[PDB]
DNA sequence: TGCTC
DNA sequence: GAGCA
DNA sequence: TGCTC
DNA sequence: GAGCA
DNA sequence: TGCTC
DNA sequence: GAGCA
DNA sequence: TGCTC
DNA sequence: GAGCA
């Protein structure tokens, strides 16, 4: 449910700002929100301070922010469910998409209907203290029939081959046509406060 | 094909200004069109200055009105296809819906596939020099996926009983949310240049 | 081969300056050549004294304006002739497709295997002096493989229902991103010598 | 996956500067990018601290450097592709060749489908501490229908006689018309943060 | 002379 | 449309 | 150029 | 309708 | 960023 | 390699 | 808040 | 990325 890193230290990281890919995907810190631009791969980032167990897998999931929507699931709206543009794994009403992987799994709950994308965990590279997973968004977040400018989490969860949870954590995703604009206006918005 | 009054002086006539209707759907005369909002019933007026044959009918259509779309058929988006905002008569995928006939034909032409809707010539009422048709746009200009911003052109035709081209008139149309405030945006700058 | 008027007066005219068109099309009156944007529609008119025969058509031709290429056919390069940019009628390897009509023609010359497209012709409207037809260009004058940065001809030809010429009319084409400032560069270099 | 000279101490090691080579093949240390024209040899050195076991391999291969397209195969483009340049062993869809070899392997994954050269791992000559490959780009970085200037990675890899991973190394590399004009352009942006 | 901002 | 490619 | 207040 | 999106 | 001189 | 494309 | 220049 | 939509 909340954010937690069980026994395996597990949560997630996100790319260093100037690097240029900060123009289809860009993370704010102080609002723990990606914005990012439709079908652009954003890396995220996978951080445990102990190996997971043997067939240890990695969950994405989608919901909606606010409680007024939160039992709605979250899926692309009808012009982008019919657009083709398909690429061969991801059906085309899922918003989310796993990027650099020729398995993964895309399912939908049978009691909630709620998609997501299951890949196996991965091991950070030697010499690397975290592993990049590629997610991609197939929706604006102002898509009409869709999100409908509804802001919503993206779940991440680090579950072992029997499908106990073992980690989970969170972050709030916009997609839009400017990440750089609108994260600017989010964030000067939010240290108004501060 | 352009306008064309024919042996019947037939052209349209627009609703006057400052009537609070203006604020759903108000026309450009400079511009020669029609702002309004979706949903909202426009008024159209038809002047003709000699009674057409019985059995006359009023058609209107809607085609974009740039040569490089003008070949695409004007349809709904796909999400208020789907809207489920049927009034028992319109089908689904047309833009254009008569109000206040119970007996109009919604057509597909065979050839082009284009949407028209067909309703009865009225004369106008005993003192009035025009008859009113109320017509409905069901998305708007910027809708993804239907019009995606493209401005599109109403053309409305008298045709005899057996279907000959009596008289022609067309105007530009544009759905939005704002007809007020979009109508003075397009009036000043073409102003620019007066 | 070269202009001719014919019997009937038939030339072609361009497209004014000033319109919004001029950013994907731009017609050089010094040059008699037009600068447009691949797929953009071209509107192209025909203009004749008197009214041609029965069962007249029009046909487009696309020819290398080079003595050195004079011979080599002209069609799309390798990329877009795959590229599935198909409008259902126009074969693949056509770089020339009319728009606005139903039923052309896209025929390919038995002996020199030239491709062309026919379409039949049409009076202008009430009040009109010319008719328009409308072209696109399915590939830029640059394309590798293609035309490979050679300049070409358009070939418009006004023929009867027997295929007999009647009248013959040209202009030199540019196909690329940005026909605007092509052009004046074009522009400037010939009245360099004016 | 990323650099790993493993137990063999394998790296790589590039051309000499001032050499006229230059001029076709021109490496940036700074970038770790190479410059080269088409079909030019690019001599690309090996360097070991351990002499690699009996039947080593070498294996090169071209991956987009962006993970935006990182699972996109990298293929010359529709028009190289029937250019028929072969030199009777390069399948004509092949990227990168090598040169001075009689018996190269090329290949195919099964499952990613990606291309790849082998050729058998050779010791440096008497009194020389690396061994030079010659590899050969057959397409331009903006190759459109291609890499399309899409920017890539080649992945030089040492394996045994297995196919087990001894030894990776990679680099950019830009195929382009000017390389020494390309290289200067990318080497003073970049100093402009130095 | 085409592409990114 | 400007600047870079 | 559509949506919240 | 104004201000924000 | 590729092509002509 | 420079200048134009 | 997405799209054209 | 700026300005307009
Ligand atoms: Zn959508
Ligand atoms: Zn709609
Ligand atoms: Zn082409
Ligand atoms: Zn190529």
């Amino acid at each position: 449910q909340k954010t937690y890193q069980g026994n395996y230290g597990f949560h997630l990281g996100f790319l260093q700002s100037g690097t240029a890919k900060s123009v289809m995907c860009t993370y704010s810190p102080p609002l723990n929100k990606l914005f990012c631009q439709l079908a652009k791969t954003c890396p995220v980032q996978l951080w445990v301070s102990a190996t997971p167990p043997a067939g240890s897998r990695v969950r994405a999931m989608a919901i909606y922010k606010k409680s007024q929507h939160m039992t709605e699931v979250v899926r692309r709206c009808p012009h982008h469910e019919r657009c083709s543009d398909g690429d061969g794994l991801a059906p085309p009403q899922h918003l989310i998409r796993v990027e650099g992987n020729l398995y993964p799994e895309y399912l939908e709950d049978r009691q909630t209907f709620r998609h997501s994308v299951v890949v196996p965990y991965e091991p950070p590279e030697a010499g690397s203290e975290y592993t990049t997973i590629h997610y991609k968004y197939m929706c604006n977040s102002s898509c009409m029939g869709g999100m409908n400018r509804r802001p919503i989490l993206t779940i991440i969860t680090l579950e072992d081959s029997s499908g106990n949870l073992l980690g989970r954590d969170s972050f709030e995703v916009r997609v839009c046509a400017c990440p750089g604009r609108d994260r600017r206006t989010e964030e000067e918005n939010f240290r108004k406060k501060e």
